[PDB]
DNA sequence: CCCGCGTTTTAACCGCCAAGGGGATTACTCCCTAGTCTCCTGGCACGAGACAGAAAAAAACAA
């Protein structure tokens, strides 16, 4: 049959909140880090541990930001997060101007 | 707008194979060092110095 929209989303929320493994596949993230670093200094080498630490910090920060975004969206009587939500959360945080 | 399902490809992995490059050993080559071989014109005349030196053992013959 068909699951009504919004139920499988709750199932994934339950699934991913019980687990800790990283949600971004490694190699694209590593290539993105390498590209970003290249603009600061050339012919650079990275320890896999450094790259893993970068991924852990980035994913945790993104999860916290998504939590704040969901809270902001709920405050607007809304269920869907939209860019203004991220913007407001970042603004109140003080990272974005 | 966004969710849930149907279809495609490669990208992430592994295994084996084949181009292309790096290190220890090997092919030469160049320079240096080390060690030899041979020669120093055609000759001619005359002279003078080297006639080995010690020591052990068997035999002849005087006594």
């Amino acid at each position: 049959h068909r699951y009504r929209p919004g139920t499988v989303a709750l199932r994934e929320i339950r699934r991913y909140q019980k687990s800790t493994e990283l949600l971004i596949r490694k190699l694209p993230f590593q290539r993105l880090v390498r590209e970003i670093a290249q603009d600061f200094k050339t012919d650079l080498r990275f320890q896999s541990s450094a790259v893993m630490a970068l991924q852990e910090a980035s994913e945790a920060y993104l999860v916290a930001l998504f939590e704040d975004t969901n809270l902001c969206a709920i405050h607007a009587k809304r269920v869907t997060i939209m860019p203004k939500d991220i913007q407001l959360a970042r603004r109140i945080r003080g990272e974005r101007a």
